[PDB]
């Protein structure tokens, strides 16, 4: 039969206490017997049934007496499965005296009973008293349950919302929380809304990218870079010590033509628009959170204090973060170094460098996870919620640095403070600073960013779930045991599965919002990843894992502060990216100021001559001020070389000092930073303040009565 | 009813056991009715129905004829147990126990009950009876229900309705049982003989209720924090003052061999001649005083101080909310739509009026300066600055009332939902109008004066014949300081004089309109009726003046370190000014309870957030500290300068730019300068290349170095200050330890 009720008995089970017979250490048998006897004596039904699949395994099942269960549920602030009270027995319409209650709530009550009972379920399992304790699923996802009385909720939810055949179908949050709990419901609601407006971000980003794409023909500076008569004649200086010749600037036609895509006005407008998209996300999410909190049974009081089975050094943690960021930076730098020490060539080298760095990030991720777990266990938190909050902050900071160290270095600290070839900078000693090509390092920042985004999303989700699904797909294209035994054969989520899910989503949100200027198509990848992830998470939760006790919560958790921090950091990082990593400001300044007779020689504003009239000049006879061996020996009969910097030419009264163009450009950069940051912050404040003028609709729904 | 018994200060009924809680005053028909007698008899019927419903609800009443004017009748009121306890229960009025709860008849025996007039304070009794008066109705016409005491006074049915003071402020009550709280309040709190003692906020709350106690506690705490800021600002100004012999650039300006030789260039078209820079020695010394590093340190300290002030006020507000147990009646709240009631177009109209207000402020300041300059022909320049500021302030005060009235009209055209919405709309509109009207000239001087005027060859005319003004080599910071101190001091002085005088003269006018040689005794109600009404807005204007003062103190503290000292002196006076005017020249405002100061808190947070950016902009653009630092660190050196080590020597001569007098181009007015025919070149205040040169008069590298330094300073200071403010807000728990202990 394998029914959900007691064998030949009209009573429903709520937890399975499986123990192994001693027959194949009397202390363990005595302890288990005492614990089981006390549990039964407390007023909970008990029965032991031999496993059909294996005779050795003797499973123990329980029940829920109606009166005691209802009373102890009333012990805590629980509403109707609208407070529940026998004096109001007739007030609430009841389909049946013994099955009206939600099985999820019944399992929650039995779990609370087990938790409060004292002589440690996890402690007993560690000592062997109870091998496991879990509730039961309604029906098999493979084939429907034999008992017709079962509504078959699990398989229905599977077919409707987990299987890819419903990839485009809407998310049924109703059955989701009614079956699993508030945690899963709110998680999936947040993820769905996240995707919903990632669609808007993606469409705007695609529009901007296409606008950039259509203007390859009119990209004047790239054309000048390519014309051999102009670009080829320019002979740039070597960018390294012993392993680089004097090179023409035109060898970078492919790089410049690609970079003219991601470095146009489209990118600037897209960054400005994302500046307000982020605040729209936050504000509408607060709206939806209020809506969900009111709609659902989310008015349950919380305990003042809680116990925990287990029960300054903060500066030491900061040292760990510092060494983590430095290790990431060094990992990327050595990766690029080793791969270089050996269209297609340079781009492939950069791609392989990014891949190697991301691989090393993945291997180090486990190390940060373990060290964070150990250091947070060292404090021995008294309670639980504080433990999850500490884990969230510590794990998030480790992931943040481990994932953004390379990107931040490539954006801000690469080629930003290298001097002219006469007096180069060695910040650490015998460690020359790498310098970007005339276009800038924006393109290879974008490469690193996209590689990390993709690689993480794909590899993680694929390797962690899609295995059985991919073997099933390959096959497609190219004895009776009770429910408790089958559910035992499954494995549990542990205590941090939802935590890891929020970690993945928050890291993705960081990728898509922090460096959005460099890569405007990041929202598209985030959208595709989320469309995959919703169904992947639903499938794995409904299929591969034991039943989870529901929990009560109103907010996503300790992440909302992290979301706001990410947004307020993203605005400034985008401003800095556009100001410094990109070269939009220097070329605008040239267009508007240095193409006019006082400085230029054209009769109108134009981009003509930007490259030739912006590159500085260097004098080999000034090869070095230390008068040591120089890289300019040999390498042809060349006399003068040009480098990417704004400095006075040789023979000027101020020999190789920053000229007026440098200061004009830097003033323009700072003006852009301040004006854009002030505009964006002002608009964000206005949007936040306009909740009465914006989101009145759902508050009106609440207030209508 | 019956006539006056003969005890003037007796606050009881004629029997002597019933305490009076309100006096309703109306006009009898015995006067010569005019226009429509039907309206008169309709008013009679309405008032008769009102009093009938009042007596039905259980309020005892009796009337009396005014001794002098037979046409005036004063209708007393009184509330016994039944109604008093019932309405206390419905309004959840909390009574002293001893963990405190509202009052219910089910729980009479659990209270510290002594006697009716004893156990309930007269303020609470007056508030209860006022709520009863407002709830009660009298009749219905036009298929609409009509109720409320306020509508009776609005329609002229009732002249007034008010509670009564315990006794005269200057004389004790003859009734020994009387507390004579007004006497003690006048002797200790008001009457500046106690100009120094800390005010007894508990007695103020007892007498006038929390609406006044909160304002006065806010003012006291404000004054203490102003004392802190004033001491620090005096230290900074004093350090700037003790360091003048070391202010090298001013020594250069005054030196008759460096500053004197520099032949500056004419500023106006033809109304002013060439001049030598050493005529500004006094201005240079003043700028050394007001433009040192002490000003920067004080700007940073004020950035911290505003946040400390806000946080400690929040802590004080929480403590006060606990101590005055206002939480329950703050929760118990309801509002009724105004009987005056029964679009975005108005919003855009108000915004347009705001733009015009700003433009008119700028224009009036400019015209005042222009006329004072034209009239000419103990420093003459200082006298001109003071005179221009004086006329500007006079016109600003004149236009303040116009903006007051137009804001009232604009908000009335929009239909408020209720009293609170109306009051918040007034808060917003009045604050925006006053902000523009007062700070437009200051912002103009700070940011838009002598900033976009070209070299003398090609001046920047706004639209023709209107040349832009320019400052002296030091800058217009001293002009800004003079304007700001004049505006602040004049506003304070005129406001205090008006506040003290106007109710006094109006009271004397009312008294003299009754020249009858009475020389007799009059009852409490009749003599309280002659006092001023204190219109329903209340402390709105008091908060408005204090908030404008807060704006002056914080927004421009980078140019005037002594602003907190003026604020402190003004507040030390204002405490007793407001206390006296309230206790001695006004009828008892009906008490009520308030949570916080009100709609002004968002205003104060906005001012605090804007203060940082405004101060950064002032220090960067209005002042000349940044060019001085750039010259010291980057232009006193061999690549550009000649000095072996960093120094400020030669700053003035090397910074001032050069112009070739014959190089005035354009065909219009070909003889603007060459009339004098004295020399062939002039020095002007700008960073531009000299004559000749590939780029004759285009901005030179020094200009862009300075601009980059300015923008970098703005970024650094704004980010650092905001980060420090956020960390300070996070660190402060925002509630006292003891208060957390209590509950
Ligand atoms: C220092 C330098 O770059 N000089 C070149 C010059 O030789 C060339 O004739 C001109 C036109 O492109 O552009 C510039
Ligand atoms: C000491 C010196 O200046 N040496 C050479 C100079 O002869 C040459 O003309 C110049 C190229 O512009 O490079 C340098
Ligand atoms: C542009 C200009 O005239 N600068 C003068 C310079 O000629 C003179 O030598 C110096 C004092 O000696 O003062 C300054
Ligand atoms: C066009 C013209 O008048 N240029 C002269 C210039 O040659 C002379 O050096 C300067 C003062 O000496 O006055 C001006
Ligand atoms: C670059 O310029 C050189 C010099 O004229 C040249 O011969 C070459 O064809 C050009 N293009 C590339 C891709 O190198
Ligand atoms: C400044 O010096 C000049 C010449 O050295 C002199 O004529 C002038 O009188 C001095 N200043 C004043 C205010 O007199
Ligand atoms: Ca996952
Ligand atoms: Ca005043
Ligand atoms: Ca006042």
């Amino acid at each position: 039969p394998d029914s959900l009720f007691f064998t030949d008995g009209q009573r429903r089970i709520d937890f399975i206490l499986v123990y192994e017979d001693e027959s194949k250490n009397e202390k363990q048998k005595r302890k288990r017997q005492a614990y089981e006897s006390n549990l039964i004596c407390h007023g909970l039904q008990l029965e032991a049934t031999r496993s059909v699949s294996d005779d050795k395994l003797v499973f123990v099942k329980v029940h829920a007496p109606w009166e005691v269960l209802c009373y102890y549920a009333e012990i805590m602030h629980i509403k109707l499965p609208a407070p529940f009270e026998k004096s109001r027995m007739n007030d609430f319409y009841i389909l049946d005296r013994d099955s009206f209650f939600n099985p999820a709530t019944r399992s929650r009550i039995v779990y609370f009973i087990l938790s409060r009972v004292k002589y440690g379920i996890n402690r007993l399992v560690s000592s062997g008293i109870y091998k496991a304790a879990f509730p039961l699923h309604d029906c098999r996802f493979n084939y429907e349950s034999e008992d017709i009385s079962c509504p078959s909720e699990r398989y229905l939810l599977y077919r409707e919302w987990a299987h890819p055949r419903s990839i485009y179908k809407k998310q049924p949050l109703d059955l989701i929380r009614k079956y699993y709990g508030e945690k899963i419901g709110i998680y999936f609601a947040w993820l769905g809304y996240y995707t919903q407006m990632l669609l808007l971000a993606a469409v705007v980003g695609v529009a901007c990218f296409l606008y950039g794409y259509l203007d390859q023909d009119n990209c004047t500076w790239s054309k000048e870079v390519c014309d051999p008569d102009i670009g080829g004649q320019i002979l740039m200086c070597p960018q390294c010590d012993r392993l680089c010749p004097f090179w023409r600037l035109n060898i970078t036609c492919e790089s410049s033509k690609k970079l003219c895509i991601f470095d146009s006005f489209g990118t600037l407008i897209f960054a400005v628009f994302m500046g307000v998209w982020v605040t729209l996300f936050l504000e509408f999410w607060k709206r939806r959170q209020a809506e969900l909190e009111y709609e659902w049974d989310t008015v349950e009081l919380q305990q003042e204090e809680q116990a925990r089975p287990e029960y300054a050094s903060a500066v030491f943690f900061w040292i760990l973060l510092i060494i983590a960021s430095v290790i990431g930076i060094i990992v990327y730098r050595l990766s690029v170094f080793i791969v270089f020490s050996t269209l297609t060539p340079q781009m492939a080298t950069s791609i392989t460098a990014s891949i190697i760095s991301f691989i090393i990030i993945m291997i180090l991720n486990t190390i940060y996870e373990k060290v964070a777990i150990m250091i947070t266990n060292f404090e021995l938190p008294r309670t639980q919620t504080d433990y999850e909050n500490s884990l969230t902050m510590k794990m998030f900071l480790f992931q943040f640095v481990n994932y953004y160290s390379s990107c931040f270095y490539i954006a801000f600290f690469k080629g930003k403070f290298v001097g002219y070839p006469g007096d180069p900078v060695y910040l650490l000693g015998k460690y020359r600073s790498e310098e970007c090509d005339p276009g800038g390092c924006l393109l290879e920042l974008t490469t690193q960013l996209t590689i990390i985004m993709g690689g993480k999303a794909i590899w993680n989700n694929i390797q962690e779930v899609l295995l059985p699904w991919v073997m099933n797909l390959i096959g497609r294209y190219k004895k009776i045991t009770p429910r408790w035994e089958q559910d035992y054969h499954l494995q549990p989520m542990g205590k941090l599965g939802l935590f890891y899910e929020y970690l993945e989503m928050i890291i993705q949100f960081g990728f898509v919002t922090l460096f959005v200027a460099s890569f405007p198509l990041a929202p598209l990848l985030a959208l595709v990843n989320n469309i995959l992830e919703i169904r992947v998470d639903a499938w794995k939760l409904t299929t591969q894992f034991r039943r989870m006790v529901p929990e009560k919560a109103q907010d996503i958790g300790a992440w909302q502060p992290i979301m706001q921090g990410i947004a307020i950091l993203a605005v400034v990082t985008n401003a800095m990216i556009i100001a410094f990593t990109s070269d939009m400001i220097p070329r605008l300044v040239y267009y508007w100021s240095f193409s006019i007779p006082p400085y230029g020689d054209h009769t109108y504003y134009t981009m003509d001559g930007y490259i030739n009239n912006t590159l500085s000049v260097f004098n080999i006879t000034d090869f070095k001020n230390t008068d040591k061996e120089n890289p300019y020996i040999g390498l042809g009969n060349y006399t003068l070389c040009r480098y990417r910097d704004f400095r006075n030419p040789p023979g000027h009264p101020q020999e190789y000092k920053h000229n007026i163009y440098y200061w004009h450009v830097i003033a323009a950069k700072l003006a852009f930073i301040i004006v854009m940051e002030h505009i964006i912050y002002s608009v964000k404040f206005f949007i936040s303040y306009a909740i009465p003028d914006v989101s009145k609709i759902t508050k009106s729904k609440i207030k209508r009565e």
